[PDB]
């Protein structure tokens, strides 16, 4: 693979920092003036992480339509994502309003609520079936229906109801719980096993809205997951691993949201995950059971 030969070169020359810095220097720079308006200051988790104006998700509210969230539209791969920060205590209603209005059926969460003693994300979903959450500002109700706890990730079945219309939808919550902030997953196997659970759920089928992916800021771990997912989808559509330029795909994604992938090692993990995932795409299905065993779900 042209991609695994390049990987060997970068490793042998120790160029991951240099390669990653090159991507930071070439990355798009678009205005974020809605995100920077004074009235939106308390809707942003990080002052240095904002959505571009041209690709931000607008809430269908006449009052204030701003949420820190971006629509990544990968034209060639024919897949879209919504990347967003971990909701704040005052934006959990906005978050589920976005999920409703964009018709998403899956939420991919790559962080924990508390990491390194800090609250990196609000508790925006219910932890107990009998303690549903009501978001008064956006008139939404959220109920935990069931959850499937594995050793390093949890899948939750949620019911989201629009209280104005009494319409309900099932939302699937894919929660990767062992991915450290500014770090990498334990192995390509762990990551690819989790990715398969997401893809196999149907959450990314095109009759639904785009899947929501978030970490704490919605750029680092979110960017790593989304880069690997898009690259694998591309080589799956083509059945040609050598036709995929990972760095070019990352630069394309960064046209829609800043800072996707936050460390050089996350970039390196992206290569490893795509290289390993190519095995399943090119016709070795047994590697999926290998990944499940290697991930130690139990
Ligand atoms: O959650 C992630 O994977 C991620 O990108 N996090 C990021 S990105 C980012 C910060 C954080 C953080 O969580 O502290 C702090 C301020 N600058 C950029
Ligand atoms: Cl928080």
């Amino acid at each position: 693979m042209e991609m695994e030969k390049e990987f060997e070169q970068i490793d042998k020359s120790g160029s991951w920092a240099a390669i990653y810095q090159d991507i930071r220097h070439e990355a798009s720079d678009f205005p974020c003036r809605v995100a920077k308006l004074p009235k939106n200051k308390n809707r942003n988790r990080y002052r240095d992480v904002s959505p571009f104006d041209h690709s931000r998700i607008k809430l269908h509210q006449e009052d204030n339509d701003y949420i820190n969230a971006s629509l990544i539209k990968m034209e060639e791969a024919q897949r879209s994502y919504i990347l967003t920060q971990g909701p704040l205590p005052n934006t959990c209603g906005h978050f589920w309003e976005m999920v409703w209005e964009q018709k998403s059926r899956g939420v991919v969460m790559l962080n924990r609520v508390m990491e390194k003693g800090s609250l990196k994300c609000a508790q925006y979903w219910p932890q107990k079936e009998e303690k549903e959450m009501i978001f008064e500002d956006t008139n939404l109700k959220l109920t935990l229906i069931s959850e499937d706890i594995k050793s390093y990730y949890t899948v939750r079945q949620l019911e989201l109801e629009n209280l104005t219309t009494q319409e309900t939808r099932e939302i699937l919550h894919f929660h990767y719980t062992t991915w450290p902030d500014f770090g990498v997953p334990e192995s390509p196997a762990s990551f690819l096993n989790f990715r398969f659970k997401v893809n196999e759920s149907g959450s990314l089928s095109p009759e639904h809205g785009p899947v929501v992916v978030h970490c704490s800021a919605g750029i680092g771990r979110s960017g790593t997951y989304c880069l690997a997912d898009t690259c694998l989808l591309l080589m799956d559509k083509r059945k040609d691993p050598s036709s995929v330029d990972i760095k070019k795909v990352l630069l394309e994604m960064r046209k829609f949201r800043m800072g996707l992938i936050q460390t050089a090692d996350q970039l390196r993990f992206s290569y490893l995950a795509v290289i390993e995932g190519a095995k399943f795409i090119m016709g070795d299905s047994s590697v999926q059971d290998q990944w499940k065993e290697l991930s130690h779900e139990d």
